[PDB]
């Protein structure tokens, strides 16, 4: 991961927006691809902080394009973008910058009740206009086929760890991918257009209207399970809860309630393989200790 001054910040712009003269520059936030800045309190910029991260950037922006009137709910709207080189797909994006604050859990239990439910109303909303986007346009390469992922995951954590794990830890590693890849609930689904990081962090709240003002943080949309929506909000205290998403999904109208349950136990289990990978793929090494730790 690299860092960026203030100064380098505004070069970079300039380089490409000269016309365009900063006033202020803070950090808005940051996730695991870019630093987000607030430009004249009115523009998100991000920075990639590597060069996964910019790929990352690249695809947030494209996709943003593709669907910019499509959903209801304020989104992320490009308004700057920066060049390819060698070591970045993207060396900056700027956004128009969406007012709010996160819908926390603690937010979330605290508002009145009929503004607990309109957000699950209008949450379930978004998640089913999202998922009805036709995606025939995009890139075949956003879609993510989980089976694929379950089996390049299931090679990766063997070569990763073959000279870390003793023998019958590693056989019990490869019994628990063998039994995932043998059940077909997890394969079995029709691709759409998912946010595929969708949490309370990337949900943006107006405390004056009560009401959920926009979702962003589209660097990991894809084309793939809509179920993957769900089941990120899912998680007790860090996240929403079974309730609130259970309100969710009976206004998305979803079918197979089970499914998103059982879905959701395997992705709990799954966690300590992915902190090894994502670990590794991001070089966050206290990520690849605590997994490693944790399968032991
Ligand atoms: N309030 C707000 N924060 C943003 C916006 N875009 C990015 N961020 C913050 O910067 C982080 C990394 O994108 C986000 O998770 C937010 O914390 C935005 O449009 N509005």
């Amino acid at each position: 991961m690299r860092t960026y001054t203030f100064d380098q910040v505004e070069k970079a712009i300039e380089q490409l927006y000269p016309d365009f003269t900063i006033n202020t520059i803070e950090i808005s936030g940051e996730g695991n691809d870019c630093i987000a800045y607030e430009i004249n309190r009115d523009f998100i910029f991000k920075f990639p902080k590597h060069s996964r991260g910019s790929t990352n950037l690249f695809n947030e922006v494209n996709i943003l394009k593709r669907i910019h009137n499509k959903l209801p709910l304020p989104i992320p709207e490009v308004v700057f973008t920066g060049m390819p080189s060698e070591t970045y797909q993207m060396s900056f994006a700027g956004f128009t910058k969406i007012k709010g604050v996160p819908l926390t859990p603690l937010l979330l239990n605290n508002l009145p009740k009929q503004s607990q439910n309109q957000a699950a109303k209008d949450l379930a909303r978004f998640l089913s206009e999202l998922h009805s986007i036709n995606i025939s346009g995009f890139k075949s390469n956003l879609v993510l086929d989980f089976r694929e992922k379950i089996n390049e995951d299931n090679k990766k954590i063997k070569k990763l760890l073959s000279r870390e794990l003793k023998g019958p830890q590693m056989k019990k590693v490869d019994d628990f991918y063998r039994d995932i890849l043998e059940n077909e609930i997890y394969f079995k689904y029709y691709p759409c257009l998912i946010h595929n990081d969708f949490s309370s962090d990337h949900i943006l709240f107006d405390t004056e209207k009560n009401t959920i003002c926009g979702i962003i943080d589209f660097g990991d949309a894809a084309i793939s399970d809509p179920d993957n929506d769900f089941i990120s909000l899912m998680e007790d205290d860090e996240e929403y809860g079974m309730e609130f998403v259970s309100k969710i999904l009976n206004h998305y109208k979803h079918k197979d309630i089970p499914t998103v349950l059982e879905k959701y136990r395997m992705k709990e289990k799954y966690w300590s393989f992915e902190k090894i990978i994502y670990g590794k793929e991001y070089g966050y090494m206290d990520w690849y200790e605590e997994g490693l730790n944790e399968i032991r």
